[PDB]
């Protein structure tokens, strides 16, 4: 309804901010054709970091929406969304339970809840069963066996269980490190090529396009946006 929007101008320039970007050892992707990278170019990157050209489209903002800052979505407006999602069909309410505990943008949380578990139907969410959101202690030795077995140790023998538990692990190290939207995560601006997310120049672009996705199915707009200025 008011979009409430902060803007730190830098007082540096995009031809500095890019030129830095292309001088990483861990040099940037552009995906011409999907499944194939190749080294962006200065303006692939100039073109990709120009907050003013991002801030302009609807869909492209959403990377300077703030992720450690809850909105208050209505809980009945998160489970019209989480409708038919394998488990997880219901609990907005869980949901809206972590995102006021740790600080964190509801719908942050909830797409990757539904990224961990393909919308509801991962093994792992689906659990007698223990259950896992999350992918917790997922990335290693035994992906499944691994995961149930950690989600048995704390409890998560129910959904809206898994969903607590699992939550405070999501964002401690970007969202709460002070990369706070996806451009932070990205571009870092306070310490530019400085603990960034990606090579892929079009990474915080395309995490924008799927949660503003979000947004519109649920049934609500952003309200706290952070926006770089160069001049
Ligand atoms: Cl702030
Ligand atoms: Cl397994
Ligand atoms: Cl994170």
């Amino acid at each position: 309804a008011a979009e409430l929007i902060k803007y730190n101008q830098t007082g540096m320039t995009l031809n500095q901010v890019a030129q830095i970007q292309a001088g990483l050892q861990y040099k940037p992707q552009v995906q011409r054709v999907p499944g194939k990278w190749t080294d962006a170019n200065f303006n692939d990157v100039k073109h990709a970091m120009d907050t003013k050209r991002l801030a302009q489209d609807p869909a492209l903002k959403y990377q300077f929406l703030r992720l450690d800052q809850p909105q208050n979505i209505s809980i009945d407006k998160i489970n019209q969304f989480l409708k038919g999602k394998g488990v997880l069909e219901n609990q907005g309410a869980a949901f809206n339970k972590a995102a006021q505990m740790y600080g964190i943008n509801e719908v942050y949380l909830i797409s990757h809840a539904l990224l961990e578990t393909g919308n509801g139907t991962s093994q792992l969410a689906k659990g007698t069963k223990y259950h896992n959101v999350f992918g917790i202690a997922a990335y290693d030795n035994d992906p499944l066996r691994e995961g149930i077995k950690y989600a048995k140790q704390a409890g998560w023998d129910t959904v809206s269980k898994a969903i607590v538990g699992g939550a405070k692990f999501i964002g401690n190290s970007y969202v709460k490190a002070g990369q706070n939207t996806l451009y932070k995560m990205r571009w870092n601006p306070a310490h530019p090529g400085t603990h960034q997310y990606a090579t892929d120049v079009d990474w915080a672009n395309i995490n924008a396009k799927i949660i503003k996705g979000y947004y519109d199915k649920i049934g609500e707009v952003g309200k706290y946006f952070d926006i770089p200025q160069y001049k």
